[PDB]
């Protein structure tokens, strides 16, 4: 009966195992809108998409639509505080984001259930009336250049810009998104362009509510959720604003048969070929893209890849269809390349019109189509449930897509085949469509080239007619097959009934020296699926830099070689991962239980009987050499991080290190590691899903069985399985390591305050004090201070220890972040004795709601206990005993903490700091303290002998 309603659709297909309920409907002014029922959720939740992006932006102020974006948060007329936005989430266990593509606009919260309405009110303000304070816009432009220049010497950015400026400039494709201080404040300046100005006008000509999707999701019924968005939405203007599409592909003729060489930053070796195509998204019930990147882009045997894997040319490879906009789409194929395939470029894209040929012959495959099908069925079946947060945020995008009744479905499934729509399709992937990008350091010196907004150097070719004509005569090679029926398809989805001695936490049901074994049969989720985990203990992973390069070169090759039997698996839902670690191997197999025994076995055989290949070998080391050089094009904060890490582990072997005792790796080495590091094992496991407790222990005494047999393991010793400690730092001690970035050209910093070995009481002082500083730090060190784009504080946990700690990248140097951290610490000192109690409850109640939030699905409770067991404190009901405890805490217990382990002038203060000076830089508002003479770290070995380290938590 509402006027402000358009319509209603009340059938929503969803899954059958989904317990959420629905209601989509459109407003009167043109709003569609997705209301998500769940009595059970801890956290409420909202996001509205915007259908105009950076593609919209005007040609004279790049990034306007990004700069809005930042700028919606900083205050609306009903809510004029600058962070009232931001601190009502924090004092409500919620957190905000927002992107900008080309296309959209996409805003999302969640919040405590409780506080739904309060947020969402503050929420739909974004979208009438923002204040767009000039005082604010003058310093959230320098967020926005932080968030460029970290970007500026980032390869894949760089390409993502490069492809843009080598199509044309009059198309909107050529616009840079992102923006910076000079095109968003320095020249609208020279061009006398009121920038404010700009913002409104294009906030009140482009956020119409007829281009906008909103998704809702909480504890009320649907009929309150429907009154509370129609409420609060309808009031949002129409200036029915056309949709923008784009029918002329940025790549016109001039654009095509053309060859691009580039320098990465990078050492990297990487081949685009990319073809031009027309838009696909009205063929979705189809998705004649899908099909062909399904067959391009396969990994199996018979496949493009394997063959190029096989010349040595190629390790891995992406296929299929890319995303542009309306109206324009592309086809790619990336591989990255060898040594070899660098000097083949030209013969592996003969193997792949080679590919492409062969599937004109066989023509499309309905069998094919149908397997696709038939999986997707299942996949969305027993789809896993969503994170409120990112599934509002997901639906909101595709809400302008499809009708109401068919969002849930629409991503997932396939309906109907149509072999003239993949004929069609396969039509544009011709030598005469095709661009080929080679990206390699070889191209040093040699390119005539720079792309005005990354510097990226480049030299631009017109591909030989000789060579085009070479690839449109490819004849069809016997190496290339269709792939075969997946034997990886499940079949029994049957919910293992639950045992009479069943139990809500993981149990012990096997302890021997050889293997532990945790195991919980699923009581929440029900869906035919498990995870089992598992630790592999031994001294010679890690033992030196030259057995932890054996350790990964091991794993890898091992993957490698099991790539294509896997990668069916993989596509039916069934997963493995399979890393090294300081402690031995971690070997995880996750996804629909009814197949898992047979990879698992297939994996534990080929580890015990691995025959490594010399020819492939060569090529993974070669690359896991760069992998290491490459290190030295990380972000600041990410060096600053790593740096820290090193110094407060009892041991850790350096980037160098590794990398000079890489050379020393040879194949017999290798061969000789492999039975020498699995002779000796301890095997922690967590078995967790739809199984039985004899299930779960047949498949761990597989998993022995088979170690056994093959690689003749025995147990180790109890007294071998010590885990390594963290470095005691002194009693007003002050540490600072200093080192340079080569390649970018903004500074990091890492603090850490070490406050103590972790317990109830300790875990409990620092995480309620993170909880009430978090806000603050961010709105005070970036919002006022604007100190950079990344500012980081929050609770540190390794080896059992923990502090506190503040993470930043800025453009000012280091020492001078340092008293800015400091300084805010003495505001958030007078600030919290200044707090109401009640101020003070709500902090407690916030921290609580985020420690109880219940995991959505199975992996994310075994992930929950899968750190209690690897960290050996085996607390499973931690959450429950914790918030008990911290709901005892008084402000007065905080300020204690504060003044005795984390103030400058702290009797138990713990500081060391990490400094990561930019590429240029030289050796080295609430008032700031004095500082003591910080004992400067020459050396990490030096620092750490001279120092104790702490015990070794306690297990439970
Ligand atoms: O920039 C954006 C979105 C991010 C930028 C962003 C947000 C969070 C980050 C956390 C760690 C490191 C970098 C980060 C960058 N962004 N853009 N405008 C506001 C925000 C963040 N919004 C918040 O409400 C918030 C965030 C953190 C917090 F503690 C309290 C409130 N889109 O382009
Ligand atoms: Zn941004």
């Amino acid at each position: 009966n509402n006027p402000a309603i358009k319509r209603i659709g009340n059938h929503i297909t969803k899954s059958p195992e989904d317990k959420r309920e629905y209601r989509g409907l459109e407003l009167a002014n043109g709003i569609k809108v997705l209301l998500i029922s769940d009595p059970t959720t801890d956290k409420s939740s909202a996001a509205l998409d915007v259908h105009i992006g950076s593609l919209s932006d005007p040609p004279n102020i790049a990034g306007l639509s990004h700069f809005l974006e930042h700028m919606l948060f900083l205050g609306t007329k009903k809510y004029p505080k600058e962070n009232e936005y931001s601190q009502f989430l924090s004092e409500h266990a919620g957190s905000s984001n927002a992107f900008t593509s080309g296309e959209h606009t996409n805003y999302y919260f969640d919040v405590s259930h409780e506080h739904l309405e309060g947020a969402l009110d503050r929420f739909a303000q974004f979208f009438l009336s923002p204040l767009f304070d000039e005082s604010a816009k003058d310093r959230e432009v320098n967020a926005v250049d932080s968030e460029h220049e970290k970007n500026v010497m980032n390869d894949a950015w760089r390409l993502f810009q490069l492809e843009k400026a080598t199509g044309n400039p009059k198309h909107p494709f050529s616009k840079f998104g992102t923006g910076n201080k000079y095109t968003l404040e320095t020249r609208p300046n020279q061009e006398g362009i009121d920038v404010r100005q700009e913002l409104l006008k294009f906030h009140s000509a482009y956020y119409s509510s007829n281009l906008m999707a909103v998704v809702v999701l909480g504890r009320e019924s649907l009929d309150d959720l429907t009154n509370l968005v129609v409420k609060l939405f309808s009031e949002v203007e129409n200036k029915n604003v056309p949709l923008p599409e784009f029918p002329e592909h940025p790549f016109q003729e001039e654009h095509l048969k053309q060859l691009y060489k580039i320098v990465p930053i990078k050492d990297i070796r990487n081949l685009y070929v990319t073809f031009p195509i027309p838009d696909l998204q009205k063929y979705y019930k189809s998705n004649p893209g899908h099909y062909l990147g399904h067959l391009i882009g396969h990994e199996g045997p018979g496949s493009l890849l394997s063959e190029l894997k096989s010349k040595g040319w190629v390790n891995t490879l992406v296929g299929g269809q890319k995303e542009g906009a309306r109206g324009f789409m592309f086809f790619i194929i990336n591989v990255d390349l060898t040594e070899e395939g660098l000097l083949h470029v030209e013969d592996i894209i003969l193997h792949m019109f080679q590919y492409i040929q062969k599937l004109r012959a066989e023509g499309p495959q309905e069998w094919v189509f149908q397997e696709l099908k038939d999986l997707n069925a299942v996949a969305f079946r027993f789809k896993d449930k969503e994170r409120p947060r990112g599934y509002t945020s997901k639906i909101a995008g595709i809400l302008h897509y499809y009708p109401l009744e068919e969002v849930l479905t629409a991503e997932y499934l396939l309906e109907e085949f149509r072999p003239d729509l993949i004929e069609m399709v396969l039509d544009k992937l011709r030598p005469e469509n095709v661009r080929v990008a080679i990206v390699s350091k070889s191209f040093e010196g040699k390119t005539d080239r720079t792309e005005e907004w990354y510097g990226t150097q480049y030299k631009q070719e017109a591909i030989p007619d000789e060579v085009i004509k070479k690839w449109q005569n490819a004849d069809l090679n016997g190496k290339f097959k269709l792939p075969t029926k997946n034997e990886f398809i499940p079949t029994n989805f049957e919910i293992l009934p639950l045992e009479k001695e069943a139990t809500p936490y993981p149990a012990l049901i096997k302890d021997t020296a050889m293997s532990k074994l945790w195991f919980k049969q699923d009581d929440k989720f029900f869906l035919p699926k498990a995870n089992l985990n598992f630790e592999f203990f031994s001294p010679f992973a890690y033992v030196d830099p030259l057995h932890s390069n054996m350790a990964y070169l091991y794993l890898e090759l091992l993957k490698d070689s099991l790539n294509e039997y896997a990668y069916a698996a993989e596509l039916a839902g069934l997963s493995y991962d399979l890393q090294n670690t300081i402690y031995g191997m971690y070997l995880s197999v996750k996804g629909y239980n009814d197949k898992q025994p047979i990879l698992l076995k297939k994996i534990i055989e080929k580890m015990a009987t691995f025959e490594i290949d010399e020819k492939r070998f060569e090529i993974i080391k070669e690359a896991y050499m760069r992998s290491l050089n490459n290190f030295r094009a990380e972000q600041p904060h990410q060096h600053a991080m790593y740096y820290l890490r090193l110094l407060m582990t009892e041991v850790a072997w350096t980037k160098d290190e590794l990398k000079e005792a890489l050379d020393d790796v040879t194949l017999p080495r290798l061969k000789a590691f492999i039975p020498q590091l699995l002779s000796r094992l301890h095997i922690e496991a967590l078995l967790h899903g739809n199984i039985t407790k004899q299930a779960a222990l047949g498949i761990m005494q597989m998993v022995e069985d088979t170690l056994i047999e093959h690689a003749h393991t025995k147990p180790l010793l109890p007294s071998q399985l010590v885990r390594y400690r963290e470095v005691q730092l002194p009693d007003r001690g002050w540490f600072v390591y200093q080192q340079r970035n080569e390649v970018h050209n903004n500074s990091g910093i890492e603090i850490y305050y070490q406050t103590d070995m972790q317990s109830t009481s300790e875990n409990m002082f620092l995480e309620l004090f993170a909880q009430i500083i978090s806000e603050p730090a961010f709105n005070t060190l970036r919002t006022k201070e604007q100190l950079g784009y990344i500012v980081f504080s929050g609770p540190r946990r390794a080896n059992g220890i923990q502090g506190l700690r503040f993470i930043i990248q800025s453009e000012k140097p280091p020492h001078y972040l340092e008293s800015r951290v400091e300084a805010f610490l003495i505001t958030m000192e007078k600030s919290i004795e200044d707090m109401t109690e009640e101020a003070f409850q709500k902090h407690i109640q916030a921290l609580a709601i985020r420690r109880l939030d219940k995991p959505k699905k199975l992996s994310a409770e075994s992930a929950k206990y899968w750190g209690e067991i690897i960290s050996q404190q085996y607390n499973f009901d931690r959450d429950n005993t914790e918030v008990a405890y911290l709901k005892t805490l008084t402000k007065e217990d905080i300020i204690k903490f504060y003044k005795e382990m984390l103030a400058v002038d702290a009797p138990r203060r713990h500081k060391v700091s990490v400094h990561v000076l930019a590429r240029e830089m030289d050796s080295n508002l609430s008032q700031a303290p004095a500082l003591p003479q910080p004992e400067v770290i020459q050396n990490m070995t030096e620092f750490k002998r001279g120092l104790p380290l702490f015990p070794l938590v306690k297990p439970h």
